[PDB]
Formats: C-alpha cells, sequence, structure tokens
C-alpha cells in the first residue's frame, strides 16, 4: 500500500523537496518539486545552465500541443512556456498513468536553482489559482478524476541533503506520533487557513488576530521560510531579539542576509524561544496549537545558521521550516488540513515540537481577513 511511497522525496536544504516522475512515451524521467503553494504542473523543456535534463516533446508520441502560451509569477521567480498534455506517472507513487496538463517551460527568470536537482514543479493547490485561468485542470484533480486514488495526500518533510514522503491518496500512520489535529481549509484556492493566536515562549503577542491572516495565511511546501505580515514580523523579531539579548548578532542576520556561527556543538539553543501558532479547529470555539523550535527557524547553512523567518506583504506563509516539524495531511475531500508530530522530528535537549489541544478560543471567525 503506502509503504511504497515512504521516503519518495529528496532535496537540498533551502532548495525544495522533489519527487520522481515520468512524462511522455517512452517515459522521460524528471525530478519535480512538490509545491502546495501553486497549481500549475510545469517542466523545463529547453536547455538551461541549471538544468541537467529537460522535457523533449518531439520524442514523445503521446504529447499533444494545446496551442496556447502560459506564464506564472511566484513570490520569487517566474517562467513562461507552451501548454500541452501528455501521459504522466509517479514511479514511487500509485500504480497509475494519467493524461495531465503540462506547461513546457521555454523561458524563465530566477526560477530554476543551481544544484537543486529538480527540473519541474508540481502545483498541488486548486484550479482557482491556475494560470492562465481556472479552466486549466491541475494535476491532482486529473489524477483523482481519472483513477481510483482518493482525494487527499500527505507530506512528511524531514530536515537535517534531506528527504521525506509524499503519500498520495492517504495517510501512513507509521509517519507520525500522537493525534492528528485538523484545521479548516477556509477557501479552495491556496491551501488557506486561519491563525487565531500566536505565542512566543508562552507569551501572547496580543495583536488583533486579523493581523495574523492579513491578507491571507497559506501552507506552502515550496517556500523555505516562515513568512509573516509586516506588523506581525516586527512584533515577532522584537520578542525573539529580547529573548536572545544575551548574545549579539549582526542586524543583517535578522533580515536573513547575514549568518551567525558558533563553535561546533555550542549553539545556544536555549536563548531562542519556541513559537506557537494556534489554528482554527473543527468544532465551535475550539482551536489547537503547533509549537516550533529554534532548530526549525534557524536554518543550517563550525555551526552557522540563517534566520528563516522573514517579512511578507502578501500574508502569512507557513513554509518548510513550519512543515518540517510535522506530518501534514491535505484532506481535500473533507476540506481540512491535519497536523501531527512527525516521526522525523529534530531533537532539542529540554524541549520538543508539539501539536496540542483542544484549546478554547472565542470569536475565531473574526480572525479571517476581508
Ligand atoms: C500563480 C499563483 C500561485 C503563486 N504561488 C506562489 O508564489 C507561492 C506562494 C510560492 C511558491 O511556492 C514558490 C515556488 C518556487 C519554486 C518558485 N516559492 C517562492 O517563491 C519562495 C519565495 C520566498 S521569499 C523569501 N521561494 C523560496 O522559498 C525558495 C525555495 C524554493 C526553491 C523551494
Amino acid at each position: 500500500s503506502f509503504v511504497e511511497m515512504v521516503d519518495n522525496l529528496r532535496g537540498k536544504s533551502g532548495q525544495g523537496y522533489y519527487v520522481e516522475m515520468t512524462v511522455g512515451s517512452p517515459p522521460q524521467t524528471l525530478n519535480i518539486l512538490v509545491d502546495t503553494g501553486s497549481s500549475n504542473f510545469a517542466v523545463g523543456a529547453a536547455p538551461h545552465p541549471f538544468l541537467h535534463r529537460y522535457y523533449q516533446r518531439q520524442l514523445s508520441s503521446t504529447y499533444r500541443d494545446l496551442r496556447k502560451g502560459v506564464y506564472v509569477p511566484y513570490t520569487q521567480g517566474k517562467w513562461e512556456g507552451e501548454l500541452g498534455t501528455d501521459l504522466v506517472s509517479i514511479p514511487h507513487g500509485p500504480n497509475v498513468t494519467v493524461r495531465a496538463n503540462i506547461a513546457a517551460i521555454t523561458e524563465s527568470d530566477k526560477f530554476f536553482i543551481n544544484g537543486s536537482n529538480w527540473e519541474g514543479i508540481l502545483g498541488l493547490a486548486y484550479a482557482e489559482i491556475a494560470r492562465p485561468d481556472d479552466s486549466l485542470e491541475p494535476f491532482f484533480d486529473s489524477l483523482v478524476k481519472q483513477t481510483h486514488v482518493p482525494n487527499l495526500f500527505s507530506l512528511q518533510l524531514c530536515g537535517a541533503s534531506v528527504g521525506g514522503s509524499m503519500i498520495i491518496g492517504g495517510i501512513d500512520h507509521s509517519l507520525y506520533t500522537g493525534s492528528l489535529w485538523y484545521t479548516p481549509i477556509r477557501r479552495e484556492w491556496y491551501y488557506e487557513v486561519i491563525i487565531v493566536r500566536v505565542e512566543i515562549n508562552g507569551q501572547d503577542l496580543k495583536m488583533d488576530c486579523k493581523e495574523y491572516n492579513y491578507d491571507k495565511s497559506i501552507v506552502d511546501s515550496g517556500t523555505t521560510n516562515l513568512r509573516l505580515p509586516k506588523k506581525v514580523f516586527e512584533a515577532a523579531v522584537k520578542s525573539i531579539k529580547a529573548a536572545s539579548s544575551t548574545e549579539k548578532f549582526p542586524d543583517g542576520f535578522w533580515l536573513g542576509e547575514q549568518l551567525v556561527c558558533w563553535q561546533a556543538g555550542t549553539t545556544p539553543w536555549n536563548i531562542f524561544p519556541v513559537i506557537s501558532l494556534y489554528l482554527m479547529g473543527e468544532v465551535t470555539n475550539q482551536s489547537f496549537r503547533i509549537t516550533i523550535l529554534p532548530q526549525q527557524y534557524l536554518r543550517p547553512v563550525d555551526d552557522c545558521y540563517k534566520f528563516a523567518i522573514s517579512q511578507s506583504s502578501t500574508g502569512t506563509v507557513m513554509g518548510a521550516v513550519i512543515m518540517e516539524g510535522f506530518y501534514v495531511v491535505f484532506d481535500r475531500a473533507r476540506k481540512r488540513i491535519g497536523f501531527a508530530v512527525s516521526a522525523c522530528h529534530v531533537h532539542d535537549e529540554f524541549r520538543t515540537a508539539a501539536v496540542e489541544g483542544p484549546f478554547v478560543t472565542l470569536d475565531m471567525e473574526d480572525c479571517g481577513y476581508n
């Protein structure tokens, strides 16, 4: 069953997690980044300095041209290309073949990463944010429509090269401990959720909770950092600075530009606070929390680190540094996202990442931004 899909992801820290796929007939093998923050399936289809291989449409007998161009901008990076369809498989996934939409990337800017080892992107979010428009059926919708694969998938992203699992069509219980806690998908475009409270080392940030979700909060496996709205970012950095005031850092560290180092084995983990994000729950006035350790938001790059919390102008993004602590279930069928402590969690001496509940939280709907 699902055991065949365990450990089917690889990657390099800060460079994304990818799964192996094949496109075309005969099968062309490519590594494809798993991106829950977008909805287009696209692959390099022309030579590029950072590509070791790419998709060759002329060598595939099942390729069909859709005679339509396409462009996709991301927070950082963008590409343009030609739309078409072809047959697609996932060797370490379910045993099926689907005809899916594919954008053949012909030109790009700051999209491909040198040394990343992936040549394409699998947008796993909903058609609502697909380009050129929502009539271009995303890959997972095609998968579910053409096969018996159930309408959900789950991601276990493991940090300190790295690996993980994408379980397509279900949940593998060997991959997490404790209970799964679910938060509603507020609207099916991004995987949008609602954050209802934030605490740092047990102290409430005490902001209007709308600020936490201004102008949206999303879960994105294709973003490295925890990215926070301007006002929230400032409050969070202020609190984290105060907790670590014992030591002194370059001011470019807090902007993610400069790294800090310590002698191997002497990283003062203790002076950096835990961060708790409370998410809206499944019953009235009920929430739960996920707690993040400094080992997650200080990304290893003697031991040197970069600050992996950064400022956003497009809402909160819960990226890899959040997901790495957890097993995350994208339960599209029941419009909810589940969190549990991952089997591959990192080890702090006196502290542990957690998913805990129930909590009572009043007026949660008012935390959503309009
Ligand atoms: C068309 C409408 C949908 C657009 N969606 C997005 O822009 C989502 C929010 C972001 C998307 O996941 C892209 C993926 C990347 C591979 C280009 N990520 C980024 O732009 C982010 C920008 C971070 S700003 C410090 N890139 C990274 O974190 C670097 C690591 C990645 C190579 C894994």
